[PDB]
Formats: structure tokens, sequence, C-alpha cells
């Protein structure tokens, strides 16, 4: 990885069970209670992670990779805010 900069995703209004292909993932909240984002979430030999205070059960599927997700783009995108790693 470079930079540590895992994948994120969005809430459009939040399903309750999302499908994930990567098993790395970080919650996004911004200004939140908690540390960090929201918090931090990893799956390694639990494929099946639902994030705290959020009700977004990242499942992951054989059925699924990393070049796929969930029923609608619940896919964070970065649009212009983009550094090509600055020196
Ligand atoms: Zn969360």
């Amino acid at each position: 990885m470079a930079d540590y900069n895992i994948p994120h995703f969005q809430n459009d209004l939040g399903y309750k069970i999302i499908e994930i292909g990567v098993k790395e993932f970080m919650c996004v909240g911004a200004t939140q209670p908690f540390d960090h984002p929201h918090i931090f979430i990893d799956m390694g030999s639990t494929d099946e992670k639902i994030c705290p205070y959020c009700s977004t059960l990242y499942r992951y599927d054989p059925s699924l990779s990393y070049n796929q997700t969930n029923p609608t783009g619940c896919l964070y995108n970065p649009k212009l805010e983009h550094h090509h790693h600055h020196h």
C-alpha cells in the first residue's frame, strides 16, 4: 500500500447490510465522538464485519471480488481531491 489510504464507502442513507469486496476499510464520519473518521475496520480471517454505530454490515462474499460491491454505488468516490504524492 502507498500513503496508507484504505478504501472508503459512503452511506447515502445507510443500508443495514453492505457487500464489499475489500478486507480493508475505514468508516467515514468526519466529525464524530469516536476517534478517527469513525471507526477502523478490518476483515482478515473474519469476512463478516459490521460497523459499530452504523448498521452497515460489511459482508465479504466469494461470489463478489475486489472489482465488485453491493447494489447501488455505496462506494465513496474522490472527484477532484487528488494528490500525486507530494514530497
Ligand atoms: Zn461507522
